[PDB]
């Protein structure tokens, strides 16, 4: 859609809106199924070297099954990704409950399980060894031995790739669900026509934001469960928040105190509050959608975004961190780049024909990236977004031109406007 | 085993016990070596395929040439020192040939290096005995096929170690199939009881190891396989749960918080506590708890007072300090910390009854028992099913004894005596 | 070469000299393209089922096509993809790629000039419609083909699709090192001696192309008019041989008996230092580098720019020119850093602290306080219930013996819990606290 950006002279950040959410909420958990045979010339002893490596594989998968679970980021909640996942997993082990996925799969490849402990899970039967094997490999005992690896091939890989990630594995690749498999199970699942469409557009993101947990392996069946992200806040408002420290620009080095917005991130509209994502590398942006998940979120009132318009509101105690690090740095924004330029510090801003056509005096400045190709802060060169979009250049002081560097508390880690005010009149009251 | 949990109303923390120990204190090395050798429709396939193998040995050369809360105050180490060393034996004149020799009837020996160090040795893989028998004469599809099969595991094993920088970890089949990893702990020179918790724990083992790309030369490929060795087993461990810890004034600004820094796992380790501050770094086996000790810091064992007492006078108990009230959640082994402060919507459900405790401002605890769910703000959690008791520890919530007029906010990495003494010295200033 | 090592007694700080500098100040983005074609018995099964595997590829990459992209706190903010990003988008313009396609119709290696300006070097590495349209199209236009080398000769062709279509599906479209399927040596290197660079960048690069691969990115690009084409950014040495120089800190405590008296101070500038453009280049996260032998392979993207003076904080903490960076505190816990040639221990409270020969035993024993011993003899360090290995690379130690500046303090004034502070803010704070008494 269109995207804009604001930047904020008075507090040194800026602000991309026009964003759409696609929130994960819930998980979908659908146990795949792979089917297993008993099993008690130079091109015969070519299929024998190919079946050790599937007995190879059902060993190591056994012992997997043994080994498996079955800025103010620092402020974000401890739980566990996977625990719904591992819920099936654990019904899975129950006495009959194998069985009924067996007997299930049994005409088809593709149906829906209503497990013991009430969950009715899509289950598909990806691949049919036992079938391969005893009807073709078993009388036996060139074009058998090529069918044979190609066939074998997925139960291998997928082997390996829950070997080295502890039986959990993200993304999810190609190997624990194929394409077809996945958009087919995306249109069957249990979920709104607005999450179909958006599943599908985005089937790689889906995968991203998947795992896949190895379960067990019992009555000739291998069984792992793939959990899928279900997304239940859809299209409400996103803004991206980016800052950058704002210092004064005193000559005579050492006396200068510097001031800097710790709220950046990404930032959610969901059920009247506000989602806040402190480590915005937690998100994936496709063009204009950020695809986060709640549980690396903060939940905060949605008066924190007044902090943009006005940060000394009453409303909201805006966080700041204060410090005297004068060092100079630059944020790539959406649309632009914020250059915090002091001391010494050469910044400047090129295009890749002309060179330089922007010099960066001391202080917080920005730029938008319209003729705007890289930006340089001393020996760094960073090169802006090149999408389409508006910036908006609000004008203001800067906001640290108003305290008093010799009550100015210069080094609160996590503390706020109010917080940095309640310091200020204690240490006044003492003069 | 009996897992056990206490909640600390006064501290908002909680403490699970009942764990057994499995701290890696010691490396074993062990050398893999793969014998390499000297180099119609149908052949052209062989002449491609042969091409794979002559870029992975020309990969591997180039590989060759490249050499191998409190969390920040953790030492600096480098986990495959050991492997390094076994590695750089490797490179001197006639310490390969030793191996070669060695490996010449057998494919498993125990080979003594010129550094002294006594490493168990395997060959994988031999391709100069399939190359010079089959391969060499005629330069029958089914010898592509053969030759393809056979020279799989290299491609991988040089597949891995590209995108790897020459270490990987975990150690996969390819750099060490089951069989080999087993018999290798069972001739590896360590304790029957040691061998059996490696080999139960084999793929534990696999994710605490390092595979370490070291030398090609004299036509065999050479890499050390690094394993843990667990010196500490057994000895009890226990997980500490934090969460901050705020007044529940409604006029917004006035809120002094204040959070236990001391969260990880603690484990009794030769009359100390390896304190491990990054809990994450440790892979929990039902009640055994795997970590490595490079991940962890030597505390004098009066830590644990902490839990009973934050104002013992025997330990210096660490805690942060600030304002930020915001609302958050610790999912624990048999319950879940809730602080609730603001507007904030803080429950716990059951997925077939609905919300059966709802939190009101402050720091509580919800056991699993009859719990599913606990929701704070817009993010949902799942508790523990796991069967054990929990305990609640009614008690005054600490922050309720600061005035917050003197109280020391925003403090990064404090204590309680830390924080006393910062309030003596503002308290006379006044 | 020569590598040195000082430690300094009066800041826990140790420096390990004698580098240089090898650091990553541009991308050179290069369009890598395979040729695609386009398509409507026991034997005839494994054809189409490896056939089903290749169009399964082109799907899979389609729908990636669809999805398309201690001071470590104080570093800058940007997109180390963003260059190979821009150029990816002006793939996705009308005739743009007719225009790569029809560049690389006599070679597999071109120039192409882009519509915005961009000059990229452009690679024919895999040509899949060739082989398609001239062996696979007869056989299935009938059927049923009795010679089976054609089979495994298509399954060995469509290898390398399938191997970067499954790199690129679980890594976003981005990959990272740049695997040898994405790029093989023989390509890497052909493509690294036509890049239009120094000769002195052109022989670094080919003696380290392992961290050319470590360094680069491989990002998945668009697919259209039966070309698959991708962008691989591959980094710009333009800070070559310059000195650089790696700062070890360690937390400096008190030794007082009474518990809970001591005050701690740490240096928290540690990291690589390196030479450039007549500042320094600073990494204050040095496990961002990767060092091969005396070399030291940086990002500038992980680095602040900062006057030459901050070396002087290594000879003289106070000295006017600069402010050095410390952090207070009251933690006084036992570590060790492992040094270039040695180790610094921080040993406090009743920890046992010593540094042990594997032959020999322990040689040394540290007391409280911050100390120092060089690997001369040494082979590990233990603090506590911890092992680490000591360096054993050749070079000589100096130990710069001085008082610790923790003992220049009063404990009753000194301000503790400082997050991010220096001298002179230490200094101020504690004017401050004197006045008022
Ligand atoms: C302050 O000093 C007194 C003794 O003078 C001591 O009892 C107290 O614990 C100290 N701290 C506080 C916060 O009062």
């Amino acid at each position: 859609q269109n995207i804009t950006e604001e930047f904020y002279q008075s507090t040194c950040s800026a602000v991309s809106k026009g964003y759409l959410s696609a929130l994960r909420t819930g998980w979908y958990t659908s146990v795949i199924t792979i089917e297993l045979s008993n099993i008690k010339d130079a091109k015969v002893k070519l299929i024998k070297q190919e079946l050790d490596k599937y007995k190879n594989a059902v060993t190591e998968l056994q012992l997997l099954m043994q080994s498996t679970p079955a800025f103010l980021g620092f402020l974000l909640s401890v739980g566990s990704a996977i625990a719904s996942g591992v819920a099936v997993c654990k019904v899975l082990h129950l006495e009959g409950e194998v069985n009924k996925i067996k007997s299930a799969l049994l005409s088809t490849n593709k149906a829906v399980v209503s497990l013991s402990n009430g969950v009715s899970v899509l289950t598909f039967k990806v691949l049919d060894l036992k079938n391969y094997i005893d009807k073709q490999l078993l009388p036996i005992l060139i074009e058998t031995v090529i069918e044979f690896q190609q066939k074998n091939n997925r139960l291998l890989e997928i082997t390996r790739e829950f070997s080295v990630n502890a039986g959990v594995t993200t993304p999810v690749s190609t190997y624990m669900l194929t394409n077809s498999e996945l958009l087919s199970l995306i249109n069957d699942m249990p979920i709104t026509n607005d999450q179909k469409k958006l599943m599908s557009n985005n089937v790689q993101i889906v995968r991203q934001q998947s795992y896949s947990i190895m379960c067990i392996i019992k009555e000739e069946v291998l069984a792992y469960v793939v959990q899928l992200p279900l997304y239940g806040v859809i299209d409400t408002p996103c803004w991206k928040l980016h800052t950058s420290p704002l210092c004064t620009t005193n000559t005579k080095e050492g006396s200068n105190i510097c001031l800097t917005r710790t709220d950046r991130g990404w930032y959610c509209d969901n059920a009247g509050s506000v989602s806040f994502f402190p480590q915005a590398e937690t998100c994936k942006v496709q063009s204009n959608r950020v695809f986060c998940d709640t549980m690396n979120s903060l939940t905060l009132p949605s008066e924190v975004n007044l902090c943009n318009v006005d940060i000394f509101n009453p409303k909201y105690d805006c966080k700041i961190m204060t410090s005297k690090t004068d060092v100079s740095s630059s944020v790539i924004t959406s649309l632009g780049a914020i250059v915090s330029c002091y001391g010494k510090t050469k910044c400047t801003a090129s295009n890749k024909n002309r060179g330089i056509i922007k010099t960066f005096s001391n202080g917080c400045d920005y730029v938008s990236n319209k003729g705007v190709d890289t930006v340089s802060v001393g020996n760094t060169l960073y090169y802006v977004n090149k999408q389409e979009g508006k910036s908006l250049y609000v004008k203001g002081e800067p906001i640290i031109n108003f305290y008093d560097p010799l009550v100015f508390p210069s080094d609160e880690f996590d503390a706020s406007i109010s917080q940095v005010n309640e310091k200020i009149n204690q240490s006044l009251a003492f003069i």
